């Protein structure tokens, strides 16, 4: 059920963050990002990034894709979470149900000391018995489609191969 979704991510939430602040963060922060990378998508994720050349792209294109685009979203968010990891987490107790109600949207509220609460809202969809996120919000800025421009920009001129050799190229 929909209420599901709120659970999950209420037990992922607590989840990391009682990873980050029980251990040395040198393989703290490791075992935070393993812990969390099978509960989303980067499939659709990179979908979501890329816009509408995805659908055009191979297979073999999209995987490509999707591999080097978790591993910028890891390296770009990772220390991220470490600094924040003393968050208070509130989930809204109800989620927003979209597409037909195959897409489950959980709000969360997000407190770090010393600042505003933020939203953080969780795009998720049912798989299996688990619930895995596709969209990441924050203060309703996509985490995630503020890539659209620029890979947008790189795709007219090099391409879909074009833009899986830069994204290779970034991540080192
Ligand atoms: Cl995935
Ligand atoms: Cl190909
Ligand atoms: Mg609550």
């Amino acid at each position: 059920s929909p209420a599901d979704a709120v659970g999950q991510i209420r037990q992922n939430a607590t989840q990391v963050l009682t990873i980050l602040k029980s251990g040395d963060a040198a393989s703290a922060r490791p075992k935070a990002e393993a812990y969390a990378v099978p509960y989303f998508d980067f499939q659709r994720m990179t979908a979501l990034a890329v816009g509408n050349p995805w659908r055009t792209a191979s297979d073999a294109q999209k995987q490509a894709l999707a591999k080097e685009f978790q591993t910028l979203l890891i390296r770009t968010y990772s220390g991220t979470m470490l600094k924040f990891k003393n968050a208070t987490v509130n989930v809204k107790d109800n989620p927003i149900v979209n597409k037909g109600g195959k897409e489950i949207v959980v709000r969360a509220e997000v407190g770090i000391p010393g600042q505003k609460p933020v939203n953080m809202d969780f795009t998720t969809y049912q798989s299996g018995g688990k619930y895995r996120t596709y969209n990441v919000a924050i203060e309703g800025t996509s985490l995630v489609t503020v890539y659209r421009n620029q890979f947008g920009e790189i795709i007219k001129a090099k391409g879909i191969d074009g833009l899986i050799a830069e994204l290779k190229a970034k991540n080192g």
